[PDB]
């Protein structure tokens, strides 16, 4: 009933217990496996009972009179007013618990280490700005980056949602030509024309860092302009490759995802943005040579004089690597935090151990987990997995247009 | 039926070919088991009629006279002897179409073009070694590598089953040392033993090839030593790194699986081994790299002078792409057949899109196709798939002691 997991690079075998506690069934049945796709009313007081008897035997207090007593109180809550409030311990709580269920997340042996600010008593475009801003700028701390969310308030029945419109709060810009092709991010495009069919004044710029979109309940969206000196950028240098600075590439210190829905015992926050700090692979490997982004593999392998004319000089993989080498040390060089793959996955690995002797198990997404260059020479390769969701949870949810 | 989309282009598709799967996978609603390497005659008859139709529909005669009789005459096979016997063309059939739906291998785009040596009238152990001999020979073709698999004879009632002990026709010994430690392949060392055990006087070397251990029904085990000229091997050298000759390292140019079982319409071939040609990143990364395996990752970091010190010089990344242009380039030299995991990546996205007109959908295994360095840089990393299990298929099975 419980699934053996080895690993294959020691021999260790491990049982997942705690899958057998799995809620939203995921898209996988006997007859097919489907864990390659990237996207796979009273019954809140259930998801509040779960919730409220993970947080009391989390602090040893299972069974004790004030657990007796939070459960009376949204029992009570939700007859009345047909929601609840979360204590606000117990969104610390959840918040952290989401995190620490992140199936695609490897840097979940921070998951402790959380800070959560309360944005609950919102209201307004011009609100939620500030509260962003105040985000940004203690999670970017001078480049010595801080995991941090901030939690607008839960939706409710026959009221708007908050909603921030951008997938980051930092992303560049991305603008057809006179040939359909884009310059910037291609992965923007639609929230660039967004943007502009608002009043944004585009740029003419491969790094052009676009406006947020933020929406306050049934109204419509309000454009803000960031403060450039509160978005923190690396400009891409290589230790040996001089030319390398010549190619005019940065990115962005801080990877802040503000298009997910948090979901802690019931209610649901649509607007949760949550950053913590940047994986290098993210960055060399995913956003610069991704054929659909950036796509510069070519180019760089042009300025190394690699020979591009037949596959099997293994060009692609060399001016990957160095791509990569780049953005480490430019970063490092910046004084920004950044983890290389190596450092990551190894950390994750101590993770599962550490989360088999607290919960019986993990819900780990090999494909996401693996990273997307030198698979193989990770540990994380070579282990067996066990995907499945548990709530609290960060889930994805539909665009607001 | 499954909705699968291409990343990198956009493309979407429907798996309708994975409702045809027949038998069962390890996943559930609950949870998610692809990382996991290792997944009465009214029942016979139903898959023999199962291929039968298959057969009949590839030769574009469904619902014939011929089709009807070869049904009856199953079914009335089964009814005198609990088997049935197939037609050399089934045959034929049902072995490319084993390999067409292995959902692990990225080298399908070949599969129609497979050599079938029948050997289903094979006596004795000693002609069953003759039978292997002139696999090798065939495939192995001075290097320029054909494609074959040789059928012994199916199980029965009665009799017990032709083996290969051995998980590869030409495999390394591994002897544990001394200390404990392990000189030559650390996959291979209960085979090693068993050979011992059985008569073999070991060597000492690190690239030592074993000999066969093949069994007849009812028979132990009995010691074959291959010809040394008809195993074809290469001395692995970069083209730029002098010193990587004085390694010493070589590898085998024929991968010949040889411990699957075939099954063909409820049939089960347990001893049919079958053999094509490397990708690169078999031997380079997976063989030379794995840290149970020869694990040379760190003596040939230090040789090129890396800084190994610091995970975020990338030196494991570095180090890997030189050994895989070190097989690619000896290859070469050598002039024998191999593939580097760009040019087999989009060979098999080629494949998808011919399966997709052909069946409706092609069973992958994202894990397993996706190569283990490199894997954003190939094209298959950005399409989803649907893993399932069609038949005829090969499967794994239990070692035979
Ligand atoms: C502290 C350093 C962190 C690192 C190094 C890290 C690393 C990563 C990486 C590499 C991914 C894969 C995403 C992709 O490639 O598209 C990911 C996904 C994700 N991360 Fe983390 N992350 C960090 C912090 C956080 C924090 C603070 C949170 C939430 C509070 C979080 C929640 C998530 C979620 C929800 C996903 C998507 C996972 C899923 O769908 O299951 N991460 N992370
Ligand atoms: C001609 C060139 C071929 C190439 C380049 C190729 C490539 C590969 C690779 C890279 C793997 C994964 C092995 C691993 O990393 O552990 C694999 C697995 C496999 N291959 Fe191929 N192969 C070839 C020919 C064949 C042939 C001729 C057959 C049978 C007739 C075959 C059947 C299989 C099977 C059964 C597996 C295990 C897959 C599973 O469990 O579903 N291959 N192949
Ligand atoms: C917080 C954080 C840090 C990081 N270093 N990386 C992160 C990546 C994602 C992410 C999740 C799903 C899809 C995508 C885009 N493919 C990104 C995310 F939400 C949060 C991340
Ligand atoms: C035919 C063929 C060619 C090749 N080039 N490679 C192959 C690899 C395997 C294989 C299957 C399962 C596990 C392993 C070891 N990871 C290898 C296999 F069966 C057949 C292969
Ligand atoms: C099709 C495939 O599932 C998709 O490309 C996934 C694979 N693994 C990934 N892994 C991470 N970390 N991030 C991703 O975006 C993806 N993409
Ligand atoms: C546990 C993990 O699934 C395992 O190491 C797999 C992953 N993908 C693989 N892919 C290929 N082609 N060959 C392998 O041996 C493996 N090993
Ligand atoms: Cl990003
Ligand atoms: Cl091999
Ligand atoms: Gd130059
Ligand atoms: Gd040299
Ligand atoms: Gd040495
Ligand atoms: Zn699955």
């Amino acid at each position: 009933k419980f699934p053996r997991v080895k690993n294959w690079e020691v021999g260790s075998i491990t049982y997942d217990t705690l899958s057998a506690q799995a809620q939203q069934d995921g898209p996988c049945t006997p007859r097919r496996c489907l864990g390659s796709l990237v996207f796979p009313p009273e019954q809140l007081l259930s998801q509040a009972r779960d919730f409220i008897n993970q947080y009391y035997s989390s602090i040893k207090r299972s069974g004790s009179q004030a657990h007796e007593q939070r459960l009376q109180e949204v029992e009570a809550e939700v007859a009345a007013t047909g929601t609840y409030q979360l204590r606000e311990s117990e969104l610390v709580f959840g918040a952290k618990q989401a995190w620490r269920n992140a199936p695609r997340c490897v840097g979940r042996i921070q998951w402790g280490k959380l800070q959560v600010f309360d944005a609950r008593d919102c209201r307004s475009a011009q609100e939620m700005f500030t509260y962003i801003c105040n985000h940004i700028k203690y999670a970017t701390n001078r480049g010595n980056l801080r995991s941090a969310i901030t939690v607008f308030p839960q939706r409710c029945p026959g009221r708007g949602d908050f909603r921030i419109w951008n997938s980051q709060l930092v992303r560049y810009a991305g603008y057809r030509q006179q040939d359909g092709s884009v310059r910037g991010d291609p992965a923007n495009v639609e929230i660039t024309e967004l943007c502009i069919q608002h009043g944004w004044t585009p740029g003419n710029g491969r790094f052009d860092v676009l406006p947020l979109l933020l929406q306050a309940p049934d109204e419509p969206p309000e454009l803000f302009l960031l403060p450039p000196e509160l978005v923190l950028e690396v400009p891409l240098e290589h230790p040996t490759l001089e030319w390398f600075a010549a190619l005019g590439l940065r990115w962005y210190a801080l990877p802040a995802v503000s298009n997910m829905l948090l979901e802690i015992g019931g209610l649901e926050f649509p607007a949760a943005p949550f950053s913590g700090w940047y994986m290098s692979t993210e960055i060399g490997t995913r956003n610069l040579c991704d054929p659909h982004r950036y796509n510069i593999l070519e180019d760089v392998a042009v300025c190394m004089d690699l020979d591009t004319r037949t596959t099997s000089s293994l060009w692609k993989d060399k001016a990957a690597v160095e791509i990569n080498v780049a953005v480490l040390h430019s970063y490092q060089l910046a004084k920004v935090t950044i983890v290389d793959h190596h450092a990551a996955t190894a950390s994750f690995m101590k993770h599962l151990e550490n989360e088999q002797k607290a919960r019986g198990g993990c819900p780990a997404d090999w494909a996401w987990i693996v990273p997307p260059i030198s698979g193989s020479l990770t540990p994380v390769f070579h282990q067996e997995m066990v995907n499945y969701f548990l709530s609290p949870a960060f889930r994805y949810q539909p665009d607001p247009w």
